[PDB]
């Protein structure tokens, strides 16, 4: 589809088998979701934002399905203010910016 | 044009005759730029994202060029690391999500 920025650019995904709400953030290298329990192990990482740096599980590999687009990449679960889609998984899924 | 995401969508902008750098960024609501000495009148006000809050300075009816595109609205000024177009501007030159 074709997404206008009048509003947040909020989609439906699904995660380990869980709808959820995530913003597709071109400003965003990574793709960063709330705390939430993941399947698979996972190495502790240290990830930097507009305010600081916060400590996230990142999951490699994991399963993500973006407004019906099925991606395959690295996920960081962590204390985000909000659910982000990040260029790894954008690129995945076909998403550019246009103007 | 049309701009992938495999690396940081980093445009050139035209800013108070300055030419900057800066990531056209659709997870930002609002613009913020890395310190400068703008002319006029201006508010505090505190954004928040990945780490916690920082403390900008707010001006108002500021015109940017973005790829030889306009733009006019508020700027937030503040120790960012980069600055940032959020979707306050990119509606203003028309830029979509597209996938
Ligand atoms: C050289 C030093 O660089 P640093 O690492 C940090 O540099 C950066 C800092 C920020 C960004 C942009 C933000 N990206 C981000 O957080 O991405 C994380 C995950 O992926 C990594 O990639 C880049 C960073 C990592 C995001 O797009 C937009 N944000 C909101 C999101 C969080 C939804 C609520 S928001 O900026 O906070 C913001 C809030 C309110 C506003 O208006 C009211 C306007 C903007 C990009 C690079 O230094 C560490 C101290």
């Amino acid at each position: 589809p074709q997404i206008t920025l009048w509003k947040r650019p909020l989609v439906t995904i699904k995660i380990g088998g869980q709808l959820k709400e995530a913003l597709l953030d071109t400003g965003a290298d990574d793709t960063v979701l709330e705390e939430m329990n993941l399947p698979g192990r996972w190495k502790p990482k240290m990830i930097g934002g507009i305010g600081g740096f916060i400590k996230v599980r990142q999951y490699d590999q994991i399963l993500i399905e973006i407004c019906g687009h099925k991606a395959i990449g690295t996920v960081l679960v962590g204390p985000t203010p909000v659910n982000i889609i990040g260029r790894n998984l954008l690129t995945q899924i076909g998403c550019t910016l246009n103007f």
